[PDB]
């Protein structure tokens, strides 16, 4: 059954009103919500698709995807989730499944991050199960070379650069560890040296956030910028050498990037490009394998099946 963006205009029409509640009352006590949730889509999507695996806790046939490496001690919000599917459930019962509903949370805090605003397809259904060696496979690491970049995002289905680029634009706002970016700030690749791609100007700021033998799980923000505004602030940074993570920067400065420097610098160059093409691959994302029909089920808790 192919995804529509009306899919529950009659049976919860409000859905996405109450999900933007959630996040503007949670925004006001924890700023990088918005951020945090946009980002367990892009981890549910990236692992079985878009079925809200991610959300399902232990069990004793099955791990959860939440201690996976590019989850434990990383992804959050999972309670803001609980929350508005309990919300979601009172106006409308046994409707709105998990998966839908974290695809339109994650739209709407890029909207109320200052992003675009679009309506996602809907439709998805929730899994019987979750998937902890498969996101322990698929999810992308920060040490990633751009050839591996690539090969992650076409292994789960999304075979464009464009793709690659644009939603690695994620990284416009939220935190990242500084366990993350040690090993550029002083020794990369066993150079013994930093990433000559980092700007030595914000080298030396990062590496006073970061100090050697420091707080591994210190945060720092991805976006020296506009840190929680969702903007093509980004791309700006990248062509400057300022992408934090070793991932943003090979998009505009690794050997393969002949295809990825053009659409960085289009995406620095115009929001308006950047947010059209943020939302096209948002919803190649969001069609990644979903259940859909009667397949899987409209979970009541995300984080058990029914
Ligand atoms: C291209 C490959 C990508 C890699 C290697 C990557 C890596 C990471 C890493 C290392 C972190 C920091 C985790 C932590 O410190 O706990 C992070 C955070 C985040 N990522 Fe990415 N990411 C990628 C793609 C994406 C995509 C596709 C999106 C969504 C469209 C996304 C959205 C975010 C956001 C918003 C955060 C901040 C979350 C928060 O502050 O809670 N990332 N990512
Ligand atoms: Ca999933
Ligand atoms: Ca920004
Ligand atoms: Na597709």
């Amino acid at each position: 059954m192919q995804l529509t963006p009306t899919f529950y205009d009659n049976s919860c029409p409000n859905v996405s009103n109450i999900v933007r509640d959630t996040i503007v009352n949670e925004l006001r006590s924890d700023p990088r919500i918005a951020a945090s949730i946009l980002r367990l889509h892009f981890h549910d999507c990236f692992v079985n698709g878009c079925d809200a695996s991610i959300l399902l806790d232990n069990t004793t046939s099955f791990r959860t995807e939440k201690d996976a490496f590019g989850n434990a001690n990383s992804a959050r919000g999972f309670p803001v989730i609980d929350r508005m599917k309990a919300a979601v459930e009172s106006a409308c019962p046994r409707t709105v499944s998990c998966a839908d509903l974290l695809t339109i949370a994650a739209q709407q805090s890029v909207t109320l991050a200052g992003g675009p605003s679009w309506r996602v397809p809907l439709g998805r259904r929730d899994s019987l199960q979750a998937f902890l060696d498969l996101a322990n496979a698929n999810l992308p690491g920060p040490f990633f070379t751009l050839p591996q970049l690539k090969d992650s995002f076409r292994n789960v289905g999304l075979n464009r650069s464009s793709d690659l680029v644009a939603l690695s634009g994620g990284h416009t706002f939220g935190k990242n560890q500084c366990r993350f970016i040690m090993d550029r700030l002083y020794n990369f690749s066993n150079t013994g040296l930093p990433d000559p791609t980092l700007n030595t100007t914000y080298l030396q700021t990062l590496r006073g956030l970061c100090p050697l033998n420091g707080n591994l799980s210190a945060l720092v923000d991805f976006d020296l910028r506009t840190p929680t505004i969702f903007d093509n602030k980004y791309y700006v940074n990248l062509e400057e050498q300022k992408g934090l993570i070793q991932s943003d920067q090979e998009l505009f400065s690794s050997p393969n990037a002949t295809d990825t420097i053009p659409l960085v610098r289009s995406f620095a160059n115009s929001t308006q490009t950047f947010f059209n093409a943020f939302v096209e691959a948002m919803d190649r994302m969001g069609n990644i394998t979903p259940l859909t029909g009667t397949q899987g089920q409209i979970r009541l808790n995300c984080r058990v099946v029914n």
